[PDB]
């Protein structure tokens, strides 16, 4: 019934992918170790909690992308194969997949410009492989730009309440 392989083959690799958004569960404990609280995020006036979290909480938001970059490199050799299949049905899931792993990061105050990547496929028809690599090239290229944001915040990281940003 099986020869060391797996059902539906590991092609989709969607099984291990689900372990990504869940892998964070570990990155969360990191801060907790420093006696950090997930309740004093931002809003408790932060009058006495003047950044009481320390740099141990900010480094956590970054430790994630680092883990994702590792798993993301694995998908490269996965989609590259579908090149022969070119099955939009199977390729379509990939597009929604690479973007999904970015949805669980929102739990760590991480908000990439993914929402913007959605229009990318809307403008250009994504039903092939070759071109697909074009969509990813942006994901990895953009992610590496997010990490640099750790220069000194005052922007994407820790958004100011005054900055409504809605227009």
């Amino acid at each position: 019934s099986s020869i060391g392989l797996v059902e539906r083959t590991n092609a989709a690799l969607e099984s291990s992918s689900k372990d990504l958004k869940n892998k964070i569960l570990k990155i969360k404990k990191e801060a907790t170790g420093k006696g950090v609280l997930f309740e004093a995020f931002t809003g408790l006036k932060t009058g006495s909690k003047v950044t009481s979290g320390g740099l141990a909480l900010r480094e956590a938001k970054v430790q994630a992308i680092v883990e994702t970059g590792k798993f993301l490199k694995i998908i490269e050799e996965e989609a590259l194969k579908l090149k022969e299949t070119g099955n939009s049905g199977q390729f379509l899931a990939m597009f929604d997949l690479m973007l999904e792993v970015v949805e669980s990061l929102e739990d760590v105050g991480i908000i990439g410009l993914k929402a913007r990547v959605l229009e990318e496929s809307k403008n250009n028809p994504i039903n092939t492989a070759e071109r697909l690599l074009a969509a990813k090239a942006q994901i990895e290229n953009q992610l590496k730009v997010v990490k640099e944001k750790q220069n000194i915040e005052n922007g994407g990281e820790k958004k100011n309440n005054k900055s409504k940003k809605k227009k």
